[PDB]
């Protein structure tokens, strides 16, 4: 069986200096067998004997490393796995999922050490992880600005928070490794313990894999979450508001809403109501101009000139080539006044609302029942299920050279295509979810000032009478009232400040109201910055400018990678 390792790495600061001065390793299923180091080479000869299978802890960073020593050492990449060969998965994003360091073959059996990160399995830190599965976690950290010439002295301190750091990762993977959740990623395990509780059979049956070209039609309809401020408070420090969170947005679509499954049916024209085939697709052209007093929900796919990330509030006087779903095109008739439409064609399918039933009591059980570790991974089961169904088949990464200056570079490798799972299910699973959340805050429309997915941001602190039935603090898919703010300022997309009302209760600070409060929390968000850098923003300098050199960015060089502060500006 091969075995299973959590391993880490201590890295120098130095631009020129750039090197490992600690490392450590542990078994997953036996924590007794561990070893902390301080030379790569040492390290690099266990791998190449182990045959087993790594994982460190944000791969991207320590990936760089090995790459490097590979290279430095017989060793280049080779997509077919050659003796001295060494493939990866990588992609064009730059997300390292997997190192297949191969040595060679001894009958038709390959031998050889991959290694994996554990992040793409708990996409969390470990100080998190650790905190939310309740896992021994020592305070404070191993001095990073301290000289340390090669051969350093590793102190009794650093080794224990080099073991710390790796034993968490190591309880934390065997929790899951111990249920068959055994794949590269948390969406895999998910998908694996829906087949489990389904069966493979029913699986194939009920989601055949459809040809590239239809495939790529449906895709058309594909969007994500709904992220739109309202340009009447664009800007403005406002006064007191709330926000509203649904209690598990997509698990919510999944359980109760009409979902498609099974063989597409094509048709010209515009659909025919078929009781067999409640669902479709529909390609339409059309003109639009949104009604008075509606939110916009058309998004034209970016980089089609019109615009990106941003709804319209007409198609302004060109046509417009959509492909939508039902429910998208449900909700845009509400909103829109459509002109000059054309129906083209598109896709019919079979329809359940019975599909996840079972996967989500199941895991949800668990998550009521459950506390510390096995609460999060039920949570992390049941929201990490949705994504697998919306993949991009083009899986053309990155390929790994050794740029002239010793340092690690890639270059795009070429077309490869991952067969898709089934894409009509993301479609609508997306669509019953903005349309959730659209309806709500368009219902709201007075007060309405921001949204995100899951959650609308309203002016004043009562809660809405139109929504007064649909909301519970727990209950599947009703929203939540979240929290009561004195005073905010949006500036963009994911991009605001608030001042919470919050109270204490059995010892800790709580989200309150204007009624029941005893202090007031300073919140920012923003898309990119970071902890450090949030503590510098206030009422009176959070706007579009904001500057601060304090976002580390990684600064590949000779040996592995290194941390430079940049610049972050709020655009």
């Amino acid at each position: 069986p091969r075995k299973m390792y959590s391993c880490a790495f201590e890295t120098t600061t130095k631009v020129e200096d750039c090197r490992v001065w600690a490392y450590g390793y542990m078994n997953i299923e036996d924590h007794s067998e561990y070893k902390i180091g301080n030379s790569l080479d040492e390290f690099m000869a266990w791998v190449l004997k182990v045959q087993a299978d790594l994982y460190f802890h944000n791969l991207k960073f320590a990936g760089a490393f090995i790459i490097n020593w590979l290279e430095r050492n017989g060793f280049k990449w080779s997509a077919d796995g050659l003796p001295n060969t060494y493939n990866t998965i990588i992609s064009r994003m730059g997300q390292w999922y997997m190192i297949d360091i191969c040595l060679g073959y001894k009958g038709k059996r390959k031998i050889h050490t991959v290694i994996y990160d554990s992040l793409k399995k708990l996409p969390f830190p470990v100080k998190k992880i650790a905190k939310d599965f309740k896992l021994t976690v020592l305070k404070g950290d191993i001095d990073y600005h301290k000289e340390r010439p090669v051969g350093y002295k590793i102190t009794p301190e650093e080794y224990a928070y080099i073991k710390n750091d790796i034993q968490i990762i190591a309880e934390a993977l065997l929790i899951q490794f111990k249920q068959g959740l055994d794949r590269m990623t948390a969406g895999s395990d998910s998908l694996k313990g829906f087949k489990d509780i389904i069966t493979t059979k029913k699986f194939k049956k009920v989601f055949p894999t459809l040809s590239l070209g239809l495939d790529k039609e449906v895709r058309y309809a594909y969007r994500g979450g709904f992220t739109w401020l309202n340009d009447r408070f664009k800007e403005k420090e406002i006064g007191e508001g709330m926000v509203f969170d649904v209690n598990s947005l997509y698990p919510a679509q999944m359980y109760s809403r009409l979902l498609p499954y099974g063989e597409p049916i094509v048709f010209e024209g515009k659909y025919v109501w078929d009781e067999d085939y409640p669902l479709h697709i529909q390609h339409i052209r059309c003109e639009f101009e949104l009604k008075e007093g509606y939110i916009p929900t058309i998004q034209i796919k970016r980089s089609r000139f019109y615009k990106g990330n941003e709804y319209l509030k007409s198609s302004g006087g060109e046509i417009a080539d959509l492909w939508l779903s039902n429910v998208d095109l449900e909700l845009m008739k509400e909103h829109y006044d459509l002109y000059n439409v054309e129906y083209i064609s598109g896709l019919k399918f079979k329809a359940t609302t019975g599909l996840f039933k079972d996967f989500i009591d199941k895991w949800t059980y668990i998550k009521t029942t459950s506390e510390g570790a096995i609460k999060q991974l039920a949570k992390l089961m049941l929201n990490s299920l949705y994504g697998k169904f919306a993949s991009n088949p083009d899986v053309t990464g990155k390929v790994p050279y050794l740029k002239e200056n010793g340092a690690l570079g890639f270059r795009l490798g070429e077309e490869e295509t991952k067969d898709p799972v089934y894409t009509p299910m993301g479609v609508f699973i997306t669509a019953w979810a903005r349309y959730t959340t659209i309806t709500a805050a368009q219902a709201c429309y007075d007060r309405i000032i921001y949204c995100d997915t899951d959650s609308i941001h309203l002016t004043g602190t009562e809660i809405p009478d139109v929504i007064k039935d649909i909301v519970d603090p727990k209950k599947l898919g009703y929203w939540a009232h979240e929290s009561t703010f004195k005073r905010a300022k949006y500036l963009r997309q994911k991009t605001y400040i608030q001042d919470i009302y919050m109270k204490e209760v059995d010892g800790k600070l709580v989200e309150g109201s204007p009624d029941d409060y005893t202090d007031i929390k300073f919140s920012v968000k923003c898309a990119g910055m970071t902890d450090k850098i949030k503590k510098e923003v206030t009422f009176e300098n959070f706007k579009v400018g904001f500057s601060r050199k304090m976002k580390p960015k990684p600064v590949q060089v000779p040996g592995g990678v290194v941390l430079v502060d940049d610049t972050f500006t709020i655009k």
